[PDB]
């Protein structure tokens, strides 16, 4: 009773793009800021380029192709856009460059300029992302502020689909316990509802401006804490209304937790009266710079002339 997935998968020529710089280096993988130019399209598209670092090179190519499979299949303004893959000896995943980086980092660097209206909107855009995933029957299994990226301060998108699964499909090292639901931790169960719990943690990270959840606590302890019924603390800036939503995402009974489409509604409502629900000093006059429009802003980011720059979101196949 599932539809045929007719998404296209595009193969990019290694000649078509250039790596400007290294966004991140990790034992697991390395990512590059770069620029992609389809031959004869007269466009330049800012891109991020990913190569994995598994113990064996074939096993690395397995994990990254699954991720491409997922991204090629989703199309939604709050989910990260795949452009294609490159068949170099180690496979390269090519996606839309998100110039402001991940949310967790962004919220740390700019906490003194981040207002209630921004935070409630990220929370809306995020539930929209996940609810879209729910429609697609996709469980992310690693929702977290490090895996939300910022196209602009007005616009975020979910990312890191490496662990993603279809609901109930058959699938353990360095799992992220802190964001995990209890049923997930005790019985390796995972659901949209399990995702909802992670959304809760994710929201808390934003309301705490990047605080580490269960800071100073060993992962082994966490399952026991949650079993006692302890949870994460109420962030200072958080009215009870908001905190209550977090706490529902952290109920033991998963059917009890809210649904992403319900989260959209609720945070969407508060975004109409933001200072009623988040209390932040100086909230009234905080500005986050968004020089999306300037070509010059682009030129600085990738260090080139940019008259023919195009963001992935305005670049649509058919080619
Ligand atoms: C949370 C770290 C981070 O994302 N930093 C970051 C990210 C970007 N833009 C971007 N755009 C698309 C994809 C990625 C991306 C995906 N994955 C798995 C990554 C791993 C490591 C790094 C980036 C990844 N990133 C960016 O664009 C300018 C800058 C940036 N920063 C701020 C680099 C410094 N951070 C590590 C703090």
């Amino acid at each position: 009773g599932e539809a045929p997935n007719q998404a296209l998968l595009r193969i990019l020529k290694e000649t078509e793009f250039k790596k400007i710089k290294v966004l991140g280096s990790g034992a697991f993988g390395t990512v590059y800021k770069g620029l992609w130019i389809p031959e004869g399209e007269k466009v330049k598209i800012p891109v991020a380029i990913k190569e994995l670092r598994e113990a064996t090179s074939p096993k690395a190519n397995k994990e990254i192709l699954d991720e491409a499979y997922v991204m090629a299949s989703v199309d939604n303004p709050h989910v990260c856009r795949l452009l294609g893959i490159c068949l170099t000896s180690t496979v390269q995943l090519i996606t839309q460059l998100m110039p402001f980086g991940c949310l967790l980092d962004y919220v740390r660097e700019h906490k003194d300029n981040i207002g209630s209206q921004y935070l409630l909107n990220w929370c809306v855009q995020i539930a929209k992302g996940m609810n879209y995933l729910e429609d697609r029957r996709l469980v992310h299994r690693d929702l977290a502020a490090r895996n939300v990226l910022v196209k602009t301060p007005q616009h975020v998108k979910i990312t890191d689909f490496g662990r993603a699964k279809l609901l109930g499909a058959e699938e353990g090292g360095k799992v992220p316990i802190k964001w995990m639901a209890l049923e997930s931790i005790l019985h390796r169960i995972y659901t949209h509802q399990s995702d909802v719990w992670s959304y809760g943690v994710t929201v808390w990270e934003l309301m705490t401006f990047g605080s580490k959840p269960y800071d100073g606590i060993p992962a082994s302890e966490i399952s026991s804490i949650l079993e006692k019924g302890e949870r994460l603390p109420q962030p200072p800036i958080c009215t009870i209304d908001v905190y209550m939503i977090m706490v529902k995402c952290w109920m033991i009974d998963a059917d009890s937790r809210p649904k992403f489409r319900e989260l959209i509604i609720e945070f969407s409502k508060m975004a109409r009266d933001p200072q009623r629900y988040l209390v932040i000093q100086g909230d009234e006059r905080m500005h986050l710079p968004s020089p999306t429009d300037s070509n010059f802003y682009r030129a600085l980011m990738d260090e080139e002339d940019m008259d023919d720059v195009v963001d992935a979101d305005e670049y649509l196949i058919p080619q």
